[PDB]
């Protein structure tokens, strides 16, 4: 595999057709899982020449551990539906990269088994029908050793995603929500999570200016700035357009994250030169896992990094700070 | 039907030809037909998260009224054209549904039957002859329980829609205009209507911003921003283009509706952001009638409900005036 | 025919291919051309309404004579090649009318039998030699009753047009200069010129806001806001792009006209909403003439003032004055 | 050939695949290559008219010498990939229309060699392991007579180039670097170049803003605007979109060149129009090698010797200094 897209062709045909569209698909009419592409594929950088590149590094600090990457695993529930192994293949590949993997809520595995893989993983909530169960969730991964909470925030309800409408798709009876034998989440929701942990809370899904200065007021020691992939509001603008708007008004009140659309090294290059700390990448991970398991994510997490370091290096940057130092440019496609 | 494009397809495989082209066409070479989608898929919006959601509502006050829904039904003639219970069909799921329905001056039952439907219809006007002839059909549909005039301004004379020319389109003999056994409006017709009437005035087909301002000096209760769903003037501006600029110009002082292209709740989600009270739809309603009669327009109305929850929801709305201060963002496509 | 569209598939059918693409063809990789249609497709008017509209005129003065649209035939060359009564068969349509007809210095029918048609016709040079040559055929023109001079200043020589060297295309025997039994121009040349004519003078190709207000210092009576229908520089401007900077540089010091890619009355009128006091026209004419001859542009101007007059009172325009106090919106397309 | 792309049609017959793609190809998605020409054909010229063309000159004076155009042939590795006479057939055609030819470290003839030709040749220098073994080539190149040396700086290390790596591309065994029988350059290497040659030193692969002043602040002659043909960074802007930025910020302190996607003489304009000096040509040069050898590269030269001065004229410029001075639109393609 020389690109992510070589994936994405092997993963179309090994899977069944209703399971790689419930993983391809958008809500409504695709707009904006459309709109996550055609963003980044706008923005161009523009690289610096002549400096030191002798001991180039990807690697950063983030939510108190060493990253070898600025990515991690994107929360992708079900991970059972795209290769027996599920989670297990994902997180024992990005440990081995020292890359964070995000456990779901709705894992297929369960988050004590996912956790025991080792690698310091991360954990991403969905507010239950309870206060009370949902800080028990939190608490258990706390206990697993996961070392951040994800809190998805775009989630009141599931979108409207058309391709499983017309498909009735379901899981099959063999995949279910490991985790167990949910309500609208609100700012009440994160105060009650964030009094309940001493973990950093990541709010996942912010798009607006004000709620990510609110999330820094509010505690969070992150967000990711995201439209869920074009899953959610079909209508909802790209991550990636809000990005540089919401890092200037944090200024650097906490960590910012983004995703949709990441699909090279190239891209996360883009992200990091709008100020991202790092991104989250999601579909590319699970093309991987359907084509070939715990090895094929493997292979999609060193290409990945060979084209991070690549483009680093070509664009003048001997560290990821470097890279949120450089200009960018709005072209037309 | 999952959306409104299932219903379009349904409709051409019952209609003649010549019908659905009526129908679909627009004036010219169809570039306004065309911009009106185009600048609603260039519209993004920024969504909120975290906020109370707990009776989300998707009603309305407008002239005096409860709506189920930011929508009504958008003038179209000669409803009888595409399916042989016409208006009656389209009002009375209207009516079911909560949403107003306007009954045309060229409407192919009588304007008496159709209000006897019920739910609280508004009445469309085109300028006759005669000062006199035009104020009796406001006063008939005044003493038949009409809640709204809705003044048709943009059509001096029809527009030139060469899909109908090149068929040498024309009313069946079966279809008639069962209000009768027409003249150019001026700013005094509209004087000549307000002062005849107590019902409020809504001059529908308004573009520039000084004749949104005129609208409200003249007395509107509204305005419907918009090109006639692209077939009078070929080269009209989209109305959605406008509707920022022209909210704005009004500072409330009447009720500001747009139509043109929408096609989803998503839709009507994006001209709420932009500052509508309310949207007309055309178009889709005469799918659901073609394909379905009144059970496809209940169908459709029950669709675009669910859309437009589901996004207003999504984007963290509990009520239409929230959704209102919605901001959005221009994307290209 | 309902559009000018008709009109070029009939030309295509009857002309000879080398003839047609004569015709059609632009310089270099067409980008001008295509760039002419481009920028008026992304123009869009914004009507007035509710304005009286009881004697809607398209009529113009200009050059002092009534026009009976705003718009003139454009020169061109060898008029022959399409059809046999070639320069008179246009004339005489034009004349008909009530549109000026411009007469080129290489008509294939001498200038003072096309002038002899009547319609008080307008005379497009080109720079001979010769001052003195020059400044005769102008007084050709004069004494033929000719009214104006459009100087054409874009040509020092013919642009390099592909479709004409791929081709080998050549003047038939058939078709001559038959004003004869040429050098670049300068602003001494439009000097020389303005001296010996009591003609207004009209400078045909400008692109250049210096040279709009340097046309008018010179003694100009008009410009054309042009780049020569994409024939001369490929990657010239339209001149409809720079038509508005052109227009409030010459603060009514001359007319300011414009050409390349008017194709309907709506185009006509954004021209118009854009500052122009008239257009020229050029490729549809000759196919109206190629596909019907004499009858054939008059269908051709029948069908253009329909079309005007349809999207003046559309636009809420009475005369071609309120037109051009329109305002424009630029859209995507 | 009518266009340079006839050129390339005549390369891809020839070729081998896998060469036409080492040729063709750039990193990654081939964004930035594409971007080369997109940036291009959004540019618009606005030109002037009415000026004296008595003696239009495409000549310049850069780095010493007198240029027939303002171009040169950019380097290219391995020509003899294209042709068994490689950079002895391109250099002798160069030569003879009198544009400087840029001889490659990595060429397949050596530098010697290729000076033997004539033509006063420039040199284009990759930094090597050593500082000093890349002094060495330096004076190699200056006691050779080359007259400028053009320090590639956007070479850390090669790009990946997806077509090489799916095709398995390697150099036939027929072809070496006959310099020979390499390490990141720094703003130090500059320095060592400088403080070593009196011949000029161009920066070759700069696209900062900041970058291009501290070129000149470091003693460099020139700097060459580029993206290196979209095979370097993928997603680095195109030069072109940084050119006026770039040119404003040296205000004259170092001639400032461009590259990527010139195809015609009036892209050549458009690059002068923005203030370049001059422009290199890479791809075409090499079609022209492929398609015909010396006579290949001499017709080219010719073709696009016309194509500027035809552009030239048309714009009323009678020296490139002139063209510089030329106003741009951009417009939508
Ligand atoms: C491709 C995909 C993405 C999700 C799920 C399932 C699938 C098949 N997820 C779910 O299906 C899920 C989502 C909401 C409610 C219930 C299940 C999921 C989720 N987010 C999240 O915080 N919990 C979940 O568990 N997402 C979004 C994901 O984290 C991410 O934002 C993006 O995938 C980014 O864009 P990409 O790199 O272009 O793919
Ligand atoms: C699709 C359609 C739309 C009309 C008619 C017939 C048909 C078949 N109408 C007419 O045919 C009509 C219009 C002018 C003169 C005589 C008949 C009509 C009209 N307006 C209005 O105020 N009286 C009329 O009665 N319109 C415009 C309609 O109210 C509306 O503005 C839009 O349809 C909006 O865009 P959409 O949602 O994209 O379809
Ligand atoms: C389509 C066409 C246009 C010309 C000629 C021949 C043909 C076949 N003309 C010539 O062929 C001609 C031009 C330069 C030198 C010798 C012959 C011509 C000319 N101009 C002008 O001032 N004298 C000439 O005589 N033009 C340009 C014309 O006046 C006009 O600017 C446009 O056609 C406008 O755009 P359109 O409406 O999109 O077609
Ligand atoms: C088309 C092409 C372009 C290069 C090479 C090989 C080929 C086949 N070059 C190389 O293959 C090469 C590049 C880096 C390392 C080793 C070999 C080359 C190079 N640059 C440079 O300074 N030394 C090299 O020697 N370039 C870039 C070239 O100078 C130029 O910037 C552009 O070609 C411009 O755009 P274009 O007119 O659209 O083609
Ligand atoms: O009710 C839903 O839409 C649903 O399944 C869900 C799943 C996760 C979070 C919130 C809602
Ligand atoms: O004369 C017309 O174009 C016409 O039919 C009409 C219909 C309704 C309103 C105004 C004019
Ligand atoms: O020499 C030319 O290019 C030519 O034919 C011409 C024609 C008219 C005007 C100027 C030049
Ligand atoms: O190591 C490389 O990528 C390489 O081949 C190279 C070639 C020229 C310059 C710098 C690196
Ligand atoms: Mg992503
Ligand atoms: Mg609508
Ligand atoms: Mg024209
Ligand atoms: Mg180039």
């Amino acid at each position: 595999y020389v690109s992510l897209a070589d994936l994405e062709r092997a993963a179309r045909d090994v899977l069944p057709g209703e399971i790689f569209d419930f993983l391809a698909g958008g809500s409504g009419t695709e707009a904006s899982l459309v709109a996550n592409r055609t963003a980044l594929e706008r923005v161009f950088v523009i690289p610096r020449m002549l400096r030191d590149l002798t001991d180039v590094t990807t690697e950063i600090d983030i939510f108190g551990r060493r990253a070898a990457l600025p990515m991690a695993v994107a929360p992708v529930a079900y991970q059972r539906l795209f290769h027996p192994e599920g989670e297990l293949a994902v997180a024992r590949a990005a440990r081995d990269a020292g890359v964070p993997y995000t456990i779901c809520t709705l894992s297929s595995v369960s988050l004590e088994e996912i956790a025991a893989v080792g690698g310091r993983p991360w954990f991403q909530l969905f507010w239950l029908r309870d206060e009370k169960r949902s800080l028990d969730l939190v608490r258990r991964a706390e206990d697993a050793g996961c070392e951040a909470i994800v809190f998805t925030v775009d989630v009141p309800w599931m979108g409207r995603r058309l391709r499983d409408m017309r498909n009735g798709f379901a899981l099959p009876e063999w995949v279910t929500a490991a985790n167990f034998d949910f309500a609208p989440a609100t700012w009440e929701s994160v105060e009650a999570v964030r009094a309940h942990t001493d973990l950093p809370v990541v709010l996942k899904g912010i798009l607006a200016v004000e709620d990510a200065r609110r999330a820094v007021d509010a505690g969070a020691g992150g967000i990711v700035v995201s439209n869920h992939g074009g899953r959610q509001l079909d209508g909802a603008v790209p991550g990636i357009e809000m990005l540089g708007e919401i890092v200037a008004a944090v200024s650097g009140g906490c960590e910012v994250l983004v995703d949709g659309g990441i699909r090279s090294g190239g891209d996360v290059l883009k992200a990091t030169a709008l100020g991202a700390s790092a991104v989250l990448v999601g579909r590319p991970v699970m093309w991987a896992l359907a084509a070939a398991g715990q090895d094929g994510v493997r292979q999609l997490l060193e290409l990945l990094a060979e084209e991070v370091r690549d483009a680093m290096g070509l664009a003048g940057c001997e560290s990821v700070g470097a890279a949120r130092r450089l200009n960018t440019k709005l072209g037309v496609v």
